[PDB]
Order: C-alpha cells, then sequence, then structure tokens
C-alpha cells in the first residue's frame, strides 16, 4: 500500500530486493530501488520472445519457421531443445519453451533470430527501453558483478517492457495475445509472487535464478472480473537466502502487492 512496506521487506530479504508494482491505467506506482540495475537472469527471455514476435510481425520472420538443433547446443536446463538434437523445432515452440520452462538453449536459438544480445538491446532502445542491457547468452548472461551493466535491468523498466509488449501495441494483436497465454502458462512461478497474490487475478510471469543467491519474476496481473491490469516487476539480488527462501521473498512481495489492488 505504500512505498515503505517493500523498503520493509528488503529487511528480511537477505539482500537487495527490487520491486515496481505499477498501474498504467491510473498512473499508481509502488516498489523499492526501482531504478537501481539487477541482473536479469532468465528474465532476459521475456523482451527475447517479444523482439521475436516483433519480427514475426514485420514480416521478417515466422512463427512457423524452423530452427535446426545439433548437440552442440544443448546446454543445461534445456528441457525441450535437448528432445530435438538432429531435426528443427518451429521458431514458436522455441518461443514457448523457453518463456514457461526456461529452456536455455532455446533462448541461445532464439537470439541469432534478432541479432544476439546486441540486437536484443537495440530492439529495446527503439521501443523506448534504454535502461535494459543484454550482452550475453546462456549460461554466461547470469554473471553479475555490481557497476557491470551487462544482462541487468531494473524494476520500472522491466515493467515497462511488460506494459509495451503485452498492454500497448507494439506487438499485433494475435503476437501480444499470444505473448500473454505463454506467461499465462508459465511452469516456474507457483511458489512465488502466484503463490501470494490474491483470487481473483490472473497472472502471467517469467522468473529467473542464479541458483545461489538472485531469484527474479516479473508478472502481469489481470482481473479476472476485467479491467485494467497491473504490472509487478520483482528482482532479488545477493540474498542470503537460498531459492526456497527467495521464493519466500517473492511469496511476500506478492502479498504486499495484492493488498494495493
Ligand atoms: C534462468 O534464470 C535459468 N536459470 C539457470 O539456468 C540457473 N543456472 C539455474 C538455477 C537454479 C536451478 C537450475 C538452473 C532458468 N530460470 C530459473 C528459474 O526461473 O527459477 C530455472 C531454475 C527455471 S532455470
Amino acid at each position: 500500500v505504500s512505498d515503505a512496506d517493500f523498503a520493509t521487506l528488503e529487511k528480511t530479504s537477505g539482500g537487495r530486493l527490487g520491486v515496481c508494482l505499477w498501474h498504467p491505467a491510473s498512473g499508481a506506482r509502488y516498489g523499492h530501488r526501482m531504478d537501481e540495475r539487477f541482473p536479469m537472469c532468465s528474465t532476459v527471455k521475456f523482451p527475447l520472445a517479444a523482439a521475436i514476435l516483433h519480427r514475426v510481425d514485420a514480416g521478417k520472420l515466422s512463427l512457423d519457421q524452423r530452427v535446426a538443433v545439433r548437440q552442440g547446443d544443448i546446454i543445461s536446463h534445456s528441457p525441450f531443445t535437448e528432445r530435438h538434437v538432429g531435426k528443427d523445432m518451429t521458431v514458436r515452440d522455441l518461443c514457448r519453451a523457453t518463456l514457461i520452462i526456461s529452456d536455455n538453449a532455446a533462448a541461445n536459438l532464439l537470439l541469432p533470430l534478432i541479432d544476439g544480445p546486441a540486437g536484443l538491446t537495440a530492439f529495446l532502445q527503439a521501443q523506448g527501453d534504454r535502461i535494459t542491457v543484454s550482452a550475453r547468452n546462456q549460461p554466461e548472461l547470469n554473471h553479475f558483478a555490481p557497476g557491470d551493466p551487462r544482462d541487468t535491468t531494473s524494476p520500472a523498466a522491466m515493467a515497462g517492457n511488460l506494459q509495451r509488449f503485452l498492454l500497448g501495441d507494439v506487438l499485433s494483436p494475435a503476437s501480444r495475445q499470444q505473448l500473454a497465454d505463454w506467461l499465462i502458462d508459465n511452469q516456474t512461478g507457483d511458489a512465488r509472487l502466484r503463490a501470494g497474490l490474491p483470487q481473483g487475478w490472473r497472472v502471467g510471469d517469467k522468473t529467473g535464478s542464479n541458483g545461489q543467491d538472485t531469484s527474479n519474476d516479473i508478472a502481469a496481473l489481470w482481473p479476472l472480473a476485467g479491467g485494467a491490469p497491473w504490472l509487478l516487476s520483482c528482482y532479488l539480488q545477493g540474498s542470503a537466502l537460498d531459492d526456497d527462501g527467495r521464493d519466500g521473498i517473492l511469496r511476500q512481495v506478492g502479498e504486499l502487492a495484492g493488498a494495493r489492488l
């Protein structure tokens, strides 16, 4: 209900908590460290998917075109792409895999279609996000050092990107609704913002974790009653809490946001 509540939550969070709760239709905004840089981790996959869909909308790409999968493409935590070595996958299926289960090789196979991390960054800049910097592919995009902006975003920037790509018309209506359905089908966020959020809200989200001290969760919140959605951007970096502990913080971020709805 206030900015103070998130700053208080940070104290028990173990590290650096960044939260942006934003209601574009009213201009309401709440959070904490909303303009500081945080490692994106796997949340970079959300702008990656939007960049792909934008190129599809422009006719420079097809969701039905197929990308070849080679053994050298496979890296850790790639549950769908590892089954297609020696054949190909549609771009649409690559997008879905990287989004809803965080297929890492899927991300690496999509990136060259939008000219890699520099191409992702240029897309974000053209669309209005001048903070987010996408520099490396997987797994090294999960590296973070303070003062090193590579593969970082800010809670405000990523809430902005949720608004641009899901709510504005950066994307065609078919693309923006497919992107939404992918977030709604996310498989990795059940213990995170969703677990704290109140009944009556449809959640689409995308998560990330470095497995040691960082967990991120970005979400769109549509009222099932219909009406104007909220965006919720959460980055927890350098926490003493492990993944389950950081899940508990993300859950509590959902509980605070839920009271202000
Ligand atoms: C993106 O952040 C991905 N994270 C990793 O690949 C890490 N190396 C990793 C951390 C913990 C367990 C396994 C791998 C994917 N997003 C994470 C998440 O959303 O929690 C993931 C575990 C689903 S993998």
